[PDB]
């Protein structure tokens, strides 16, 4: 019952993927966007 969050933006960087919990904030929220499926192949043009 102790419920307040002070901020404007009420979200958690945390990845679900893999579940680890990485200490820099700004390193997480890229990780989180690393896990995309499997086998990466872009679309290597040129
Ligand atoms: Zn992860």
């Amino acid at each position: 019952g102790s419920s307040g969050s002070s901020g404007t933006g009420e979200k958690l960087y945390n990845c679900k993927e893999c579940g680890k919990s990485f200490s820099r904030a700004p390193c997480l929220l890229k990780h989180e966007r690393l896990h995309s499926g499997e086998k990466p192949s872009g679309p290597s043009s040129g």
